């Protein structure tokens, strides 16, 4: 039949069911026995037994994390025994007390993240010679009510073919003797480890990554409870500790209370790739550092909030030495804290060839002397967000704790060029030299610095080839028609979150600018509360492909009263995505909605009111195929679609209040491959109401009679329709066979 | 049994709009006189419709049928003390024939009448007020309006009457002289002679705005007169308008104003001439001589198109305008305010209000505001000061009417309201030679300092202060400290730096203040703070802290934020509204402030709520638990609690009350079920007044009899909306109203 409760789906070709998040109360055993890896997690699953996959043993990989989903994961001993087919074994988030007992000695990958282990036993694990990653992170930290964690000598030794072992957040006090030489990764964050000797890492020469962060913590203003070491000393890390270390590519020492740098650690360490010494108090050694001679492949260096708590210093003070970090690709510095940038300061980075990335986030920085960016060798991005330049559980544990690591600026952007993102300063007006001697900055962010100016056409005269300009969240006064026109290769514009003025009746509105432009294709306008214009009612360009006009207020602009803004999109001759949603529409006027570009393909008019919709009006847009029209107040489709449209694709009606399908309001569009129907007021779908690849109908309100046995029979033979979400397609009525998946009826 | 489907109340109105009801209702009772049905899905009016309702003294149908109203011809005709009727946005095409001569107002806003006749109007011969506006305007498909000669002559008793928003094009001739207000905005009439006010010796107010229009960034479709050109007036216009103390000529593109139209109205008290083009005559103005009773001028909007001057330019005549309490000048548009520039203004005894809103000032010379005898509201909101159907037709159509400055701030004293500018820093002198400041409003500065105990040292006795909207770095123990007497502190929307986990957040100064009552914390992002854990105020009685993060402060493994309110020691009210909640660690629960006596925990994610908990709250009356996910109530509530007034619990997942009602909770007078998953109220006094349970889906078996019962049993129980308590269960009942 069609797999029920979970959604099977193949790939590299293994056979996924996605099971998760279903109210599931118990493995289901209608799984269905194709199934290799299933997913059930985020469940209310509390009991595994050897039942449990009794029959389900293609199974390489189980994910059971979050279960129950709010007890406890209770999972009997040898539960999983007989699956030898099982490399991978998720058990994340389950209130579980120990290890399970008989695990199958098949296992490759073991996840026991975020539960209330405090023993690690060798009859837990050294059976379980095939381990590569084992995770058991997250068990004992915070103020959690939790054990020392007691690691039985020993434990890792049969675990010969061991690779990663995480054991950050848990209180360990020592780094555990008798590890496996096989290790590549070791994570040992937030361990309550004070000291590592010489003996603690010995064997170890094929580790890559080593992860100390958090080891004698910085605890001032930290954003979770923090137990700094004694009078907030130092980690404290012998001589020789990493002297057998040579493969080590990756280095976290964050939070581990450094004043100093023993530049004897890099000694035998010739491939560093990656040092991370965030949220340490590294002033001194930035300035002075001969820990910075020892690295020539250092390619990442994160040197973010080592701040002197009591000072704002003038500048920056960067050590000469460098100039000796011949490979370093990026470097991150925000939370330094430092009042000015001046050209001298930068000096030593300025020769070295692959530097691409300067992070100056967060420094409280009052003005730089931009034409020192230009004297680097080969600067891609420049990333000044949250400054004060004016003119001119809480933690993923499978993120890194310590900063996010979404690239500094989107990629859609950076892909244009040169970047840099002033985001989040004051300069709230841009004088005629703002820009000068910046390099060709082909993507610029200026978001979110309360810019009340009129743009006037010689703003950006100096950096006259961006690409890509994201001016959101400022609140920039449209009173110059000539705006922003000197960028005459500008392909993006974001002006959401733009309001102020816009929402004033009495001052002057002018979008003329938009045609000017030549390449432009991406226009958002979104969030700007835009009701009234001056002089010229219509946008208009011969480049634009899609335009984003959400939170507007196309409901008073298309007013029955005004004829005004009757053709406002028509001029965009171009257009292929149009974006409608959440401007207060209970009705679009005829005349409004046939002068929409007949280009278009794609048209949203989601999250508005909308009572009534003129289908027969697709019939002027020959090469629509996506119409969303999801959180309106639809009461009524059409019985004759197939007339009005032969191009249309999907169709997303969700969270309307449609209560009949017409009979062949369907059949005969053969264009049409998916289709929305969930979150609506359905009581049935009748045998008349097949081209249709997906189908959703959860959250209508059905009745379970024997009605229902006509779309039964129908599901049972069009078994290649995707029904989604089987399990929230729901009988409303009547009192029995109720609540229950329309799916299990007689 | 209960009154259906209207609601009724004393002091009788048979409150009856919105409902989707398709005819007027046939159940309605004697006693009833107000009935208002407007709103609803009705399109035909009978004598049918009220017959035997007899005693309305006042009916509303506006609005019907809610997406044209057909009136027959004597539909209202026989009950013969009907004083008002209201048909506003019926769609009509006529005035309806026949209506009973009783009427002393009617209302025909927002239709379709383009003929005004004696057959429809003449009979009415008690009408005091004839509202006939919006008829025809804007780019609406509707004819020049037809107004039959004479056809006011017979209303001897009209007061008021109102016909703007419709194409008249002259003043109609023969108005009855006991006319108090005449509207004729935006009626396209160009002309303005002796012969037109007649007299109409009795009025009080004129409204000729909007005719030939300045409509040069008009916000509706405007049409002005020929080449922009100015309305015309004739000099003896108003010659016999004695009693005349409002006069609207707003956007009826004057350049001049002739002082001989006020000789004769020496009463004017209101003067209202915004978007015209008077510069000129506000730099010279002879008209300000002849107007020593006016007391507020609006003179707003009548910037010179492209011109940006240094200064304004005021005529030294306007020290003769004694009465003035109130000057509007918003949208001159000039670049800086000088202490001379004012001179005219200063010996003006009564000036209390000076609004200079929306005119790109970029500099102020503030000392002068000391100069002035007694300003109370000094308005400079949305300049460029730095660092030293659409319209509704019942309001003003050429400015919002709300005050210029909250109530509950201007009340406390003078106000300065600076918002909507540049502020981004206030240095040591910003304040300084102000008057005694007690309301200050800083919104919306894109203010990013710490405040640090001095910046408002030179206005000491600020009691009320507004710096919400701006990106304050909370970074110091003392800020607003220098502020001895402040009672009123919103700091809502200074997310910027909150948000950041790796920049210091510092909200100790709270404490010290003395005679701090409220304060609002509301949409900052507060998370994580720096040291100071605690909340902490001897003073303080509400406390706003809807939009921030207490899921995260109050996280499972983090104990330091576990008495976060605790220190509030006076506190009475909390708003614990939208803060991600999914639910609240007991301890924390029970370090709330004792003294609550209001709780809001609405718009969470709470799947449980711990009742027994309420023990420690004896003072609590309201509990708002509106807007959650929570599963099950408790059957001994009076075991935890004997003052709660009114519980909260509309829009959760609620579907089963245990017995007895929940409990029997003898403080409890109004229970909240609407929106919850109730299939049914079975057995089982009670001190309710009201009972709210609409958008429950209800099964409308025989095992719903249990509860009508009890309904008919407790009358004096509210249970509004029953309209909207409807069976979602069995088919053929579903839909209905249980009730029936
Ligand atoms: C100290 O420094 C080291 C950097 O050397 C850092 O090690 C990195 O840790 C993170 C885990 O915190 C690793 O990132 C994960 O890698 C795995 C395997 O490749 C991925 O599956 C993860 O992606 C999934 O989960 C992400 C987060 O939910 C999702 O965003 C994503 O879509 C996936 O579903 C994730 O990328 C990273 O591999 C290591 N680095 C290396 C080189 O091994 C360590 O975390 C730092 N310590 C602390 C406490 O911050
Ligand atoms: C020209 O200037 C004239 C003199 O200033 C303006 O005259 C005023 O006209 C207004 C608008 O009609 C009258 O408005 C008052 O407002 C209340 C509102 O009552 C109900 O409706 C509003 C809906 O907003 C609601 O807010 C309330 O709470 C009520 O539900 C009326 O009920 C009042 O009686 C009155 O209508 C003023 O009365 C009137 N002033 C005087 C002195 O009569 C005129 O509007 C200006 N012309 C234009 C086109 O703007
Ligand atoms: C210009 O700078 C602004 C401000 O730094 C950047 O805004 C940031 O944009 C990212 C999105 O790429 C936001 O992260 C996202 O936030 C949403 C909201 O919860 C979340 O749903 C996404 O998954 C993601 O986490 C971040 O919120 C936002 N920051 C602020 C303060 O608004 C913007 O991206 C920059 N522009 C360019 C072109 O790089
Ligand atoms: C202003 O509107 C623009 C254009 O819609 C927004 O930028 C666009 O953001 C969407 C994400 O919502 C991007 O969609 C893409 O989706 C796929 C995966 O589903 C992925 O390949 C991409 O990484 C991206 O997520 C789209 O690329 C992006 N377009 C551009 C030109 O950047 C923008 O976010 C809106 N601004 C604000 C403040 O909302
Ligand atoms: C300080 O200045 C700010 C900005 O001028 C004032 O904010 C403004 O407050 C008004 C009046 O409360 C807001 O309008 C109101 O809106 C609600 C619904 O959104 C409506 O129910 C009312 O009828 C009313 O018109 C207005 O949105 C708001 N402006 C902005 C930009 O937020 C603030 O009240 C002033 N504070 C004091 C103490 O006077
Ligand atoms: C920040 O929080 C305070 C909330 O305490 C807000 O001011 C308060 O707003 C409420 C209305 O939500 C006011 O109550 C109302 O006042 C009048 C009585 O004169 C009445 O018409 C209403 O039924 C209701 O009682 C309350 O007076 C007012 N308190 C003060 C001190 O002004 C403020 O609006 C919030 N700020 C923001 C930006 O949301
Ligand atoms: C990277 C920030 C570390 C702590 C900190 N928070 C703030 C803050 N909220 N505002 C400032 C304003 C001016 C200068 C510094 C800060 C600041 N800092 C850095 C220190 C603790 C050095 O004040
Ligand atoms: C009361 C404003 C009338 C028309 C107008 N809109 C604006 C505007 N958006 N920005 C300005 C910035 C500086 C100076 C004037 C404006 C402005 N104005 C006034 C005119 C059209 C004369 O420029
Ligand atoms: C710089 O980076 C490039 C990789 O793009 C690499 O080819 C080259 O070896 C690097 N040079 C140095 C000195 O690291
Ligand atoms: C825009 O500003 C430019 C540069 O100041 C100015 O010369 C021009 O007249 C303004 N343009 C308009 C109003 O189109
Ligand atoms: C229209 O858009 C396409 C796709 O971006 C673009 O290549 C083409 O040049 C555009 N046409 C015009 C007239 O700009
Ligand atoms: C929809 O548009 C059609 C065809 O253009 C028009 O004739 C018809 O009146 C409209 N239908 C509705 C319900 O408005
Ligand atoms: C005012 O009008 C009355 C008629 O209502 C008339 O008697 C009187 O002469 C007029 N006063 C003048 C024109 O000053
Ligand atoms: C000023 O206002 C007071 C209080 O209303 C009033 O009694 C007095 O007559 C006024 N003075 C003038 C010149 O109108
Ligand atoms: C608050 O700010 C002022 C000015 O920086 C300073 O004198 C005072 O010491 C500050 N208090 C704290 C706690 O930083
Ligand atoms: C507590 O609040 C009340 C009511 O506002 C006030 O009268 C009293 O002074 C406050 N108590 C303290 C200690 O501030
Ligand atoms: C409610 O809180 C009390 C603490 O007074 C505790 O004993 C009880 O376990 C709690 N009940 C639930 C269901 O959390």
């Amino acid at each position: 039949s069609r797999s029920y409760p979970c959604d099977e789906k193949k790939q590299n070709d293994s056979v996924i069911a996605e099971c998760s998040n279903r109210r599931l109360q118990e493995v289901p055993q209608t799984v269905g026995k194709y199934v290799t890896e299933l997913d059930l997690s985020d469940n209310f699953i509390t009991h595994i037994t050897n039942e449990s996959f009794q029959g389900l043993q293609n199974l390489t990989k189980i994910n059971l994390n979050h279960n129950p989903n709010v007890n406890g994961l209770n999972i009997t001993d040898g539960a999983f025994l007989n699956l030898k087919n099982l490399r991978e074994l998720l058990l994340e988030d389950n209130q579980l007390p120990q290890i399970p007992s008989g695990l199958p000695e098949s296992l490759t990958e073991l996840s026991l993240i975020q539960n209330n282990i405090y023993n690690i036993t060798k009859e837990g694990i050294s059976r379980l010679i095939n381990l590569k990653n084992l995770y058991l992170a997250w068990n004992c930290y915070f103020n959690k009510v939790c054990e020392k964690t007691n690691i039985e000598d020993g434990v890792f030794e049969t675990l010969t073919n061991l690779e990663l072992l995480s054991l950050s957040f848990n209180s360990l006090s020592h780094v555990p003797p008798k590890l496996p030489s096989s290790l590549r990764k070791l994570f040992l964050s937030n361990t309550q480890i004070k000291y590592i000797s010489e003996e603690d890492f010995k064997g170890l020469i094929n580790l890559t990554l080593l992860d100390l962060s958090g080891n004698c913590p910085r605890c001032f203003n930290a954003p979770f409870p923090c137990v700094p070491c004694d009078g907030g000393a130092s980690i404290n890390i012998d001589r020789f500790a990493f002297q057998n270390l040579t493969q080590l590519r990756y280095l976290n020492l964050s939070s581990t209370s450094l004043r100093k740098i023993n530049a004897a650690w890099f000694k035998n360490m010739p491939h560093l790739k990656v040092l991370d010494l965030e949220f340490n108090y590294l002033v001194g050694e930035i300035a002075s550092g001969a820990f910075l001679t020892m690295l020539p492949r250092l390619e990442i260096l994160d040197l973010s909030f080592n701040y002197i708590k009591g000072s704002y210093p003038q500048h920056i003070n960067i050590s000469r030495n460098f100039s000796k970090l011949l490979s370093l690709r990026a470097l991150h510095l925000r939370g330094y804290v430092f009042q000015e940038l001046r050209e001298d300061d930068f000096q030593p980075l300025m020769q070295l060839p692959n530097l691409s990335t300067i992070n100056l986030g967060i420094n409280f920085i009052k003005q730089i002397d931009f034409k020192l960016f230009q004297n680097f060798s080969n600067l891609e991005i420049i990333y000044l967000s949250e400054n004060r330049i004016s003119p001119l559980f809480e933690f993923d544990p499978h993120s890194n704790f310590y900063h996010f690591t979404r690239p500094l600026i989107k990629p859609q952007c950076a892909a244009y060029g040169k970047a840099l993102d002033l985001s989040l300063n004051s300069i709230f007006f841009i004088g005629p030299n703002q820009f000068e001697n910046l390099p060709d900055i082909a993507c610029l962010n200026l978001s979110a610095n309360s810019n009340a100016q009129v743009l006037s056409g010689t703003e950006f005269s100096a950096i006259p080839h961006v690409k890509y300009l994201d001016l959101t969240n400022n609140r920039l006064d449209f009173d110059n028609a000539s705006a922003l026109t000197e960028l005459s290769d500008l392909e993006v514009l974001d002006l959401s979150y733009n309001s102020h003025y816009f929402r004033i009746a009495g001052v002057t509105h002018h979008l003329e600018f938009i045609q000017n432009f030549t390449n432009l294709k991406v226009l958002n306008l979104s969030h700007n509360n835009i009701y009234t214009l001056t002089d010229k009612y219509n946008l208009e360009s011969k480049s634009l492909v899609e335009l984003v006009f959400s939170g507007n207020r196309l409901d008073i602009l298309w007013n029955d009263d005004d004829n005004r803004y009757i053709s406002i999109f028509k001029g965009l001759k171009n257009l292929t995505r149009l974006d409608l949603s959440l401007n207060r529409l209970k009705h679009i006027p005829n005349e409004a909605f046939l002068n929409l570009p007949a280009s278009l393909t794609e048209l949203h008019i989601n999250d508005n009111m909308l009572k009534f919709f003129n289908w027969t009006l697709l019939q002027q847009f020959p090469r629509l195929e996506l119409l969303d029209l999801r959180g309106n107040k639809l009461l009524f489709l059409t019985d004759s679609l197939s007339d009005f449209t032969s191009s249309l694709r999907t169709l997303l009606l969700s969270h309307n209040r449609i209560s009949h399908l017409p009979s062949g309001f369907l059949s005969e569009v053969s264009s049409l491959k998916h289709l929305d129907l969930s979150s609506n007021l359905l009581k049935t779908i009748n045998k008349s109401a097949t081209k249709l690849s997906m189908l959703e109908l959860h959250g209508n309100p059905f009745e379970c009679t024997c009605d229902i046995g006509d779309f039964r029979r129908w599901m049972d033979e069009h078994l290649n329709v995707k029904i989604p979400r089987l399990v929230d397609v729901i009988c409303a009525s009547p009192g029995d066979q109720r609540g229950k998946s329309i799916v299990s009826l007689e």
